[PDB]
């Protein structure tokens, strides 16, 4: 396959990326603690945000709203409105580092995981967290909503991808459940399903696919397993081998059956859905990897890396959506 690049943002060292679902527009989140906003297509900075002290890394759009939410060192959850360029409100709770923050598709609620070894959940609308997801061991490296179902699915340091059992939180809002409030004790809904034990380092990032029933996960193994599931089990698939140093990131192509990765080995790679081989690999002379994301509808991706972010599109290779 080739790479046709659309646009490249040189800079300081980049974390995090987020596709905008109808602007031509990018989130970066950078080591030095600013957030940048830039057209793609016309390779406009349309704005700098500064909320943040130190790195940031988590960052992304919500699907339908006029928000952002970013989080990292300084261990806020932070909500922005991009139109009106304020930064709204923060979200506190977390004790150390806010590795991965994302929006949900249709409930008022923002996922976000922490080097303090927790998965918050927030209700973004009354400014609450409304759970908070025990039991790793080690820093909470990535968390992702799954699109359809009532699961969470995280990576950590300590070796696991877990997959949550969140039912019970979603129909909290609707049970015909009051209070009388003189008549309260003194002051379940999100549960481990699968501790997933494949790999045998620290766990980088996990991703969903958006419509089939698999999961990625990768670290510093330098390994992607692939793995599927239904309602009652799961089950590892397979394994990509090859990358040469820790794998950052890695997605699901949501329109072809293919899998990429990106890697502090300098490239990102690409792989057969049903088979795992090799594809194609890319690389940059000087440059680790740190993250990876893919459009939800339009084929385009973008890349994090030590000197910046690039926007691209993958067409196979010699061959002139
Ligand atoms: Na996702």
């Amino acid at each position: 396959m080739e790479m046709l690049t659309k646009f490249e943002s040189r800079s300081s060292r980049a974390k995090g990326v987020a596709f905008h679902p109808t602007q031509p527009w990018i989130l970066t989140s950078l080591h030095n603690g600013r957030i940048q906003l830039w057209d793609y297509r016309m390779g406009t900075l349309l704005d700098r945000f500064d909320g943040h002290d130190g790195p940031v890394a988590g960052i992304a759009f919500h699907p339908t709203q006029p928000l952002f939410v970013s989080g990292g060192d300084d261990y806020k959850v932070n909500v922005w409105n991009y139109k009106s360029r304020k930064l709204l409100f923060s979200l506190c709770g977390h004790m150390d580092y806010v590795r991965v923050c994302t929006f949900h598709h249709e409930y008022p609620w923002i996922l976000s995981c922490s080097d303090d070894q927790t998965i918050r959940i927030w209700n973004w609308q009354s400014r609450n967290c409304i759970a908070i997801l025990t039991g790793h061991s080690h820093y909470v490296m990535c968390a992702a909503f799954h699109p359809s179902e009532d699961l969470i699915v995280s990576a950590s340091l300590d070796q696991t991808v877990r997959v949550w059992d969140i039912s019970g939180l979603r129909m909290k809002n609707a049970a015909p459940v009051s209070m009388s409030k003189e008549d309260q004790k003194a002051q379940t809904d999100a549960i481990v399903k699968f501790v997933l034990e494949g790999h045998d380092r620290g766990v980088n990032w996990c991703a969903f696919h958006p419509t089939l029933p698999l999961i990625l996960s990768a670290g510093d193994d330098r390994l992607v397993k692939l793995w599927r599931m239904t309602a009652s089990k799961a089950w590892e698939v397979d394994t990509c081998r090859g990358h040469f140093n820790n794998v950052s990131c890695c997605l699901f192509h949501p329109h072809q059956e293919l899998i990429l990765s990106a890697s502090e080995d300098k490239t990102i790679r690409v792989w057969d859905l049903n088979r795992r081989t090799a594809v194609q690999t890319f690389r940059r002379d000087n440059d680790r990897f740190w993250f990876i994301t893919v459009h939800p509808k339009l084929n385009l991706f973008a890349a994090a890396h030590d000197s910046g972010v690039m926007v691209f599109k993958l067409e196979s290779a010699w061959s002139h959506e």
